[PDB]
């Protein structure tokens, strides 16, 4: 009937659909569809593989002051792979992200449905040739089988692809693999803080500990979840999984503390268009202050309802039973003084299937840094001081706290580096949406307080994450086989399978309330631009590269 | 149930039936059915080729006066394939087209549908053998699947393949393949005018621009159409499209401006079946002219209703960004002065599947000249005169624009070169069809204003044209798959499937209300005959050709 | 737009019918006497119809 | 061309998208009143012999 | 107007590129309250012609 | 710009933001028929022919 | 323009480099439609257009 082996069991749909409902209310389907690559797990046997990079020279950890360059960790290695689609990219085209970008003002998530179809499965042969050079013959296994699961109730680790840039292919036209599926195992681990300087005889502590019952948690995805097993002419479906998550802001900010309430009121108009204005003097001038040795108002001084942006300590690597680790930054503005770290710059690494130009040669992977298009809640680490009160100003060597004071003696130490502002006051932007090397939608911490927000994506389930798809193919065993031997001679076995994805936006069309144009997100024909059309055109060869487009480009009024 | 990989999918029909509903009216179905051959696109990589023939030697654009040998360009090259069916031949015998030549006098579009089936997937294999000479073996890919699309909406840029001669075959018990689909994308291109008697330090300007944003559109099949996988016992139907457009006139026409309105009463009948007659004195005959300097009226003065065709400027190379181009010439008589250019005849070269004698050796294609069979609206260059006035009648050297008169100090430019008499009073007939080699229907351009009619096809849909039907050879992976590798080893495949198309016209018996019989297409037996019989029987050694057959043969009074 | 416009005079067009004056949209001599220039209609007539 | 008394008005028509003429005036009473349209698929915007 | 090409398109936007047709200073008020609007650009979005 | 002193008003040209329909007079040529490319001084009537 | 109207010349082979052109068949054996008959090949000049 409806199953059969030289019948097709999906179709291929890759089109993003705009549905305009009213009120400038936009139903955005996007539709993806992939051909995936599924080839024999090296090994069929999970395995506890422990990394650990001891080494006393280069970027081992037994040298001194290369605690940053930690990558000691124990993961569950398991021959099950992953089918991760959760990155802006994988969803839409350049010129879908530009449209969203300059015509709508908000985002969000509403469901998603992913598809399993035409499963090919076939095994490889070789014949003997002249000149020794055996060909490979490829032939098609129609009894063989692909194992599927999915886990809705989310039981074991989450694991984002989009981190390791190890999610689908961003080009419809190029074929894809999924990612083999890996979960890290706890593993008692310590490390000493050393320096470039330190004493020669100073001995690092490099250690790494045996399992813990009180944390070990081991899963496997048999004991676990129910599996599908799916030949030719089999199809899988993972429902329509319904999204509860809060609208994402398609606008940025751009008024600091200085830009809030009633500005002060000019004495008289200027007299000529390159004349500027005067106030009231500051001591008759009327207003409120929370500095009350000085018995004058200024613009720096006035009382503001909160606080735009926070510091945020820098480079605080934190230490557990896990080892050191860099403390997130919620992405800011880097402001003028290009302060990426103090403002959590996030720097990515990408390869060919994510963007990187199909001609660069050598291994290296693309590195882009993204800057938050937001102007309002940066720090410039370079111009934040602080006084001694009562304040005295202007004030002497003693009364001021320059960034360039040095810290317990450490000359390129500042206060900066171990200073947090944030408080009941502090109100900030949420991160911005990075086309197309960004996760759409996150897992929540479960632990029974949580964070305000994810620094690593702009949607944060309220509820269950859409559950892991999961894809392997079971052991092609021989003639020969011996259960009680470790050892399972298999057939080279390799399978293709097309997958097709749904994800649906509800989105509102912006407002135009300003006279001054707005600013957009536009290509150009300049030589040498970031937005040259030729970087989002095909190649003679065919290379193809997508650079990430800039978002929420136009601006909001905050207060 | 229905699908069975072992049962057909379809069934052949290539029969032209005719049925005589009444009035005279005839409704003409025409089914064709045809097997394509289809091969793996040697890239899955849309690439942006530049053609550029900047040689300083030959038929290059570095050679003074080579300015029409221009063929630079840049086309977006698509791994998908055009099943284009839209040609006279490949939906009529010659007989056919003979019969509703001699027979009827109207001809209308009416319905198109087209189907895909029995798809057959085949993988290339070599086995070695002895004196080195490896033999191929041709397998089965049952569970391999061909991707087949429609672009109803018509996104795409439309390709007539008729025009480059890449339709189906005209011969239905031959194999046809589709037509590698390609559009052109926008690229600046500037070419100086020069002429072989230029100076010799004359630098001529070839160049040609990056890609311009304000120009720049790049389109995917994937990302644009809903894509239908088509396994061996699978089968597509691209429904039934309505034609909306204007009938075709199956005569053709013979009065021009000296043949419209009473004629000139004789004196007395012509005394012997020799003599001629003699009309009143032009200064004594009634009339009335346009002409007041002369008190006379001559068949030649006499004023006509309107302008029965229209002068058009020759070979006028009109330049824009993308380059020069020969403007299309409204196809009209020759006249006796053979004038073809003048005329707008069309030459058109062809290959075997198309007509081109299947005997003739080498690679020269098959080259034919389509005069207008119109004998009423065309203009003898030769002939053709403009007079000063007050006309003076006989003028001299110096009141008369003769041809031969030089325009500019050019011995060969004449003003008929540069003469445009296309008026309000402009009356001249629609292109005839070409059987076989004609396209038969054609897409509007979108300009908010567009031209009275298409040089290159009789039919002009009034809305949206039919759809484009893509096809294209999935990526048949080996066991090796990098996804962060550009190489991609793919296993040597290539699919076979059958085509079938029902073409409906709405035709009409034509009037017979004439003495005289009427001139009507026949073959004959006469040696070295255009039309000699022998040329439309098939060969001893089966070779086939099918030269031009005439249209509107029979004539219609104008006026 | 344009209000009238150019029209080629005396253009004796030929084809295998022979030469023959093109018509002219008839419009203003205007204060030229340009009567070929805009169409000048000249009738010939006998006394049935006026002479 | 040479032509003394030949001029670029004799050989130039300026008609085009923006040309706007009036129709042809009746003229009685030697004048054609309706006129047949001539058969050709396209047809002139207007007969200089009748109105 | 309907999105369906990969290439990014051309849109009508501002700059604070110097001495550039599309500095916003042109469309902001001046300090004298001088106000100027200089022709703007339309139909910047390409369409398939044939 | 209300700044902009003098009576001179503000004078601004608008291209056409089209690309397809333009002409380039600069590259327009014209030939003789039979077409003879190349052609000769005499068979081509280029821009800077005099007229 | 009319250079950029119907289905564009087959190229022989596809372009090597990211930097090199590509090549046509020969305008004498290429196929094709014109309105100029005093010539024997087809350039895409010289194409018959809409
Ligand atoms: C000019 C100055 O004052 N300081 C520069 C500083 O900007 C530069 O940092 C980046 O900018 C350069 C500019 O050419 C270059 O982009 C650096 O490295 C690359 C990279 O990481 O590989 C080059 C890549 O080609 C580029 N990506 C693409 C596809 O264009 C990335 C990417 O643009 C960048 O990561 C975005 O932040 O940058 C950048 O690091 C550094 C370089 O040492 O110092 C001065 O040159
Ligand atoms: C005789 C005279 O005064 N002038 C001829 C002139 O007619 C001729 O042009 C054509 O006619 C010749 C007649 O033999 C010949 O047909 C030319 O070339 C071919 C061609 O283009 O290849 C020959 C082909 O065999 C023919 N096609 C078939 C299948 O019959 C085509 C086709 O008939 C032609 O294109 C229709 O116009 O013509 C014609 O070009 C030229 C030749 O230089 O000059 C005198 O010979
Ligand atoms: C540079 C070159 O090769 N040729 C230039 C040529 O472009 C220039 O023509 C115009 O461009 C100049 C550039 O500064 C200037 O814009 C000219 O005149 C003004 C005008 O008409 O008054 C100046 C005005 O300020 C400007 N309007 C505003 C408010 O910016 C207008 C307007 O931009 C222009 O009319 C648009 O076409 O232009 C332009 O005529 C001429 C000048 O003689 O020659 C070279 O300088």
């Amino acid at each position: 009937g409806g199953g059969g082996i030289g019948v097709s069991t999906g179709t291929y749909d890759n089109q993003t659909t705009y549905k305009f409902l009213g009120d400038g209310w936009v139903e955005i389907t996007a539709h993806a569809s992939r051909l995936l690559h599924l080839g024999m797990p090296p090994s069929e046997n999970y395995c506890r593989v422990t990394v650990h990079n001891n080494q006393t020279t280069g970027h081992g950890t037994k040298v001194k002051g290369n605690m940053a360059y930690d990558d000691t960790h124990q993961q569950i290695w398991t021959p099950w792979s992953l089918v991760d689609a959760n990155a802006w990219g994988v969803w839409f085209q350049p010129s879908d992200w530009q449209f969203i970008q300059n015509s709508m003002e908000s985002l969000n998530l509403d469901s998603l449905s992913q598809e399993l179809f035409n499963v090919v499965v076939k095994t490889v042969t070789e014949q003997q040739g002249a000149g020794q050079d055996a060909i490979k013959v490829y032939n098609n296994d129609l009894t063989a089988c692909m194992m599927v699961a999915l886990d809705s109730n989310n039981i074991l680790p989450y694991t984002p692809a989009a981190q390791t840039s190890e999610t689908l292919g961003f080009y419809p036209w190029k074929p894809t693999a999924p990612a083999p599926y890996r979960y890290y195992f706890f593993m008692p681990r310590q490390l000493s803080v050393t320096s470039s300087n330190s004493a020669e005889g100073t001995q690092i502590t490099d250690t790494i500990g045996e399992p813990q019952a009180l944390n070990s948690q081991f899963f496997t995805i048999e004991n676990t979840l129910p599996i599908t097993l799916l030949r030719t002419g089999d199809e899988f479906t993972t429902g329509t999984y319904i999204f509860n998550t809060d609208p994402l802001k398609l606008t940025h900010t751009w008024q600091t503390n200085r830009h809030l309430g009633m500005p002060p009121r000019i004495t008289d108009l200027p007299t000529s268009d390159t004349a500027t204005a005067s106030l009231t003097a500051n001591g008759d001038r009327f207003g409120s202050t929370q500095t009350q040795n000085v018995n004058y108002v200024t613009e720096a001084l006035r009382t503001r309802p909160a606080q735009i942006g926070f510091m945020q300590p820098h480079d605080n690597f934190e230490a557990n039973r896990g080892g050191p680790f860099k403390v997130p930054v919620v992405p800011l503005d880097i402001t003028a003084g290009e302060d990426h770290d103090a403002n959590g710059a996030i720097r990515f690494n990408y390869g060919k299937q994510h963007g990187e130009d199909w001609a660069k040669q050598g291994a290296a992977p693309e590195r882009y840094t993204w800057d938050a298009i937001d102007s309002a809640a940066g720090r410039d680490t370079a111009r934040c001081f602080v006084q001694s009160a009562p304040i005295s100003i202007p004030p002497n060597q003693n009364q001021i706290l320059q960034r360039e004071d040095a810290i317990a003696g450490r000359t390129n130490m500042h206060y900066t580096n171990v200073f947090n502002s944030y408080g009941p006051l502090s109100a900030f932007p949420h991160p911005d949406p990075i086309y197309p090397n960004g996760q759409i939608w996150d897992k929540e911490l479960d632990l029974e307080h949580k964070p305000r927000l994810h620094v690593t994506a702009p949607f944060v389930c309220k509820n269950n994450p859409p559950g892991q798809l999961f894809v392997r193919l079971g052991p092609n065993l021989t003639d020969q086989f011996d259960p009680n031997s470790t050892t399972v001679s298999r057939i080279v076995t390799y399978s293709t399978f097309y997958w097709k994805g749904i994800l649906k936006f509800k989105a509102k069309l912006r407002p135009n309330l300003t006279w001054n144009p707005v600013y957009q997100a536009t290509t150009d024909s300049v030589a040498n631009s970031y937005m040259n059309v030729k970087k989002w055109l095909p190649s003679a060869t065919g290379n193809m590269h997508s650079d990430p487009l800039i978002c929420r480009p136009v601006p909001h009024m905050t207060y």
